[PDB]
């Protein structure tokens, strides 16, 4: 709808920064709306979804098992480690760590998961082999959140992420059991309250992953639809604004309110 685009433009005016936007039909993969679709934005914590997609790919092939227990130490703990800092004694399974990475955005969990697959480059190789020659992860947490302007490291485009997400959630890449583990983790997101979730009517489905970085970076990827069943993918990124966090949260909410009302 023109008026959802108008809200994206107004959000650009009021934040004083670039905003990338993609609305994708889950069934056919056709783009319903777009704004700056081929411009790069920092992925920030939204990459954790693509990371757990790579891990589930290894689980399918038998190179990884969801129950394998990983033991680490305080050393591996990096800033924002809400769950991993509580399991220094018993360790955590791959399944629990991916749950921590997506539902709580645990940073140490992400670094541990990156180690099991062979580092950021090997995640990029994973995305490359499924048809994403645009998205790239280059650094570990928390360095990947610097969001230096014009730096292409740890970036995606609204169109590339939205298509890759669609393949991960509904494509032929993962098995049915693996596809549902990723969507279940995303549905259990507990850190994207004031974003798209704030504008959701009762009975709607949402499975999302949010993120923020430096230089006013904020973003969300989401699978949502009415009556508890997803039907579209929404990708929203922004960077460059000197806005406070609560301000950036407000615009993504108004973008959410618009596309829900003109669903
Ligand atoms: C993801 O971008 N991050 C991890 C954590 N918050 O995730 S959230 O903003 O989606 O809820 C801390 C902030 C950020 C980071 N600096 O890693």
């Amino acid at each position: 709808h023109p008026e959802t685009l108008v809200k994206v433009k107004d959000a650009e005016d009021q934040l004083g920064a670039r905003v990338g936007y993609i609305e994708l039909d889950l069934n056919s993969g056709k783009i319903l709306e777009s704004f700056r679709p081929e411009e790069r934005f920092p992925m920030m914590s939204t990459f954790k979804v693509l990371l757990c997609g790579a891990v589930l790919s290894r689980v399918d092939a038998g190179q990884e098992q969801l129950g394998r227990r990983i033991h680490y130490s305080q050393n591996d703990l990096v800033e924002y480690s809400p769950v991993t800092e509580k399991h220094l004694t018993d360790g955590m399974t791959v399944r629990e760590l991916c749950s921590a990475a997506i539902t709580m955005s645990d940073n140490t969990a992400a670094n541990l998961l990156l180690t099991t697959i062979g580092g950021p480059k090997e995640l990029t190789a994973f995305l490359h082999n499924m048809g994403d020659h645009v998205t790239r992860l280059d650094r570990w947490e928390p360095e990947l959140n610097e969001a230096i302007p014009n730096d292409e490291r740890d970036t995606t485009t609204p169109a590339a992420m939205a298509t890759t997400l669609r393949k991960l959630l509904t494509g032929e890449l993962l098995t049915l059991a693996s596809r549902q583990q990723l969507i279940d983790w995303m549905e259990a997101d507990k850190v994207a309250g004031p974003l798209l979730r704030s504008a959701l009517p009762a009975g709607w489905f949402i499975a999302d992953k949010s993120g923020y970085g430096e230089r006013g970076s904020r973003g969300i990827i989401a699978a949502l639809g009415p009556d508890g069943k997803p039907s579209r993918i929404v990708v929203i990124y922004t960077t460059g604004s000197q806005a406070t966090m609560d301000e950036r949260n407000r615009q993504i909410a108004e973008i959410g309110a618009s596309l829900i009302k003109h669903w």
